């Protein structure tokens, strides 16, 4: 029963989280700094996210411990302590959304990617996102707060001085802000947009892969057609099919040998020399073994690497949602069901701890899923 015992557990757990969030995310920043292979726009958003998680350990967690005491404070000071974590969560959402878009450009418009997506533009986007996060997270300080309706019975019972309140989250931060503005508009909508981006990434990868396969099968089918010695009409028609595919494959080294060899055979076939056109087409089986098989396999593995990277990013976004959703959902109960008894205090604190735990997990996901990070972590730890 004595409040200090339960508080001791919660504070201890918070501090353990803070240590881990600081240490793992410092390692992330260190790895990007040290390894030029990791210096790319995608990972500038990774660093912005790690910076947000570092600040969860250095500031948000000390603020959360502080506000759990209900200490007397000027209400607007209390608001800052209460809301600063919403800045960090918002910055995390922007960084996650940026990463998802980045991976979409990369898989969907790779020709243009490095042209569109530069480190200087990325740095500007990150600055903007941080500014917007401050404005979203600290909106209660602009007047959308309960500071005009203080709980004077709590204030008095705690001994607070004139004009102070007991600094408690749900006393000062309006739930309509938390539910409608923060959760629905600022969190859930970005998360649904993120989900839509990832679904478009995986559909674009699957489509490009199937086209690689279709274009390859077309080459091989049209060859068997030619060997089914029909008319010059046939050979011609199969070679035209092959040439088109060959450009879809190229347009999308030895493609010149390939298209030349097709053109050579097309001339023979357009001149009614079926057997020499057939003989001419058989040289294709060699250019295909020596060049086109190789281009296909490399294109396949480049794709898979990008699917792999996109899944890693999606995992991080999904873990952000898992960790933060319980708090938002509880707030919905508090707001929408005044007839419901309030979620109990142990559960509130469990949900807070769970949200903070999100700031620990990304460095593990990078180490398990991204060899360049893992390898750089290892060398740093030495
Ligand atoms: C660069 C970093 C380390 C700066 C951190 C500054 C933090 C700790 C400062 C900045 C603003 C400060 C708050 C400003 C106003 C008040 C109201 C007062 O009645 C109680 C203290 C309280 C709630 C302060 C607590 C400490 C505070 C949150
Ligand atoms: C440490 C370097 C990098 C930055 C400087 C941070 C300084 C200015 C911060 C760190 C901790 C802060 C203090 C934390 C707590 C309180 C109690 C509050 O009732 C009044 C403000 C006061 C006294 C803060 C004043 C500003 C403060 C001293
Ligand atoms: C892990 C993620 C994906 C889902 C988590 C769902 C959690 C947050 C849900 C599942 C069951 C829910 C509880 C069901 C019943 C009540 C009683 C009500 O008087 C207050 C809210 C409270 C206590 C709910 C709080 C939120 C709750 C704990
Ligand atoms: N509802 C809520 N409460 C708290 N702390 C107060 C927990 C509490 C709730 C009731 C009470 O009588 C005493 C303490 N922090 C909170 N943080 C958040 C939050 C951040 C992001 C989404 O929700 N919600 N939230
Ligand atoms: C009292 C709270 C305010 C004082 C504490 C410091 C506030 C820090 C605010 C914003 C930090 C933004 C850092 C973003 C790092 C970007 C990483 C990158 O360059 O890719
Ligand atoms: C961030 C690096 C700089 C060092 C941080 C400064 C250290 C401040 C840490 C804790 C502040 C403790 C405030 C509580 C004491 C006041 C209690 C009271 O008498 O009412
Ligand atoms: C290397 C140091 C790492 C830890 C730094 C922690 C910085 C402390 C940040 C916020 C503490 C805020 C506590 C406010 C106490 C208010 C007390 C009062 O108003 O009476
Ligand atoms: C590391 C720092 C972790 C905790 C930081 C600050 C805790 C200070 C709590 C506020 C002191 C006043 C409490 C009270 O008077 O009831
Ligand atoms: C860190 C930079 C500035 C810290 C300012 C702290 C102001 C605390 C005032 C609290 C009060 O007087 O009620
Ligand atoms: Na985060």
């Amino acid at each position: 029963a004595p409040p200090i015992m339960g508080s001791s557990v919660y504070i201890t757990v918070e501090l353990a989280i803070a240590v881990l969030a600081i240490l793992g995310n410092v390692l992330v920043c260190w790895a990007v700094w040290l390894n030029s292979n990791l210096q790319n726009v995608t990972n500038y958003f990774v660093v912005s996210l790690a910076a947000a998680d570092i600040l969860v350990g250095v500031l948000a967690i000390p603020f959360a411990i502080t506000i759990s005491t209900g200490f007397c404070a000027a209400c607007h000071g209390c608001l800052f302590i209460a809301c600063f974590v919403l800045v960090l969560a918002q910055s995390s959402i922007f960084s996650l959304l940026a990463i998802a878009i980045d991976r979409y450009i990369a898989i969907a418009i790779p020709l243009r990617y490095n042209g569109l997506v530069t480190g200087t533009r990325a740095a500007g986007i990150i600055a903007i996102c941080w500014v917007l996060s401050f404005a979203i997270g600290l909106t209660p300080m602009l007047g959308w707060n309960n500071c005009g309706q203080p709980k004077e019975g709590k204030a008095h019972s705690q001994g607070c001085g004139e004009g102070q309140v007991a600094c408690l989250f749900e006393d000062v931060v309006p739930m309509n802000y938390m539910v409608y503005f923060n959760f629905f508009a600022c969190v859930l909508v970005p998360l649904l947009l993120m989900l839509g981006v990832y679904l478009r990434i995986f559909a674009a990868a699957r489509r490009q892969l199937a086209d690689l396969e279709d274009n390859w099968e077309t080459l091989n089918d049209n060859l068997k057609v030619i060997e089914k010695a029909d008319n010059a009409a046939q050979v011609k028609d199969a070679l035209t099919k092959m040439r088109a595919a060959a450009l879809d494959a190229q347009k999308a080294h030895g493609f010149d040998i390939l298209v030349g060899q097709i053109d050579d055979a097309l001339k023979l076939a357009n001149e009614g020399k079926v057997k020499e056109a057939q003989a001419a087409a058989e040289q294709l089986k060699t250019t295909r073994n020596a060049y086109i098989q190789k281009y296909l396999e490399r294109a396949r593995s480049t794709l898979q690497k990008e699917v792999h990277a996109a899944k890693s990013a999606a995992i991080i976004a999904g873990l952000f949602a898992l960790c933060w959703l319980p708090l938002h959902i509880i707030n919905c109960f508090t707001f929408f069901c005044p007839d419901c008894s309030h979620a109990p205090l142990w559960l509130m604190y469990l949900a807070i701890v769970l949200a903070h735990t999100n700031s620990v997990v990304n460095p593990f996901i990078y180490a398990y899923r991204i060899r360049e990070f893992r390898q750089t972590f290892r060398k740093i730890i030495r």
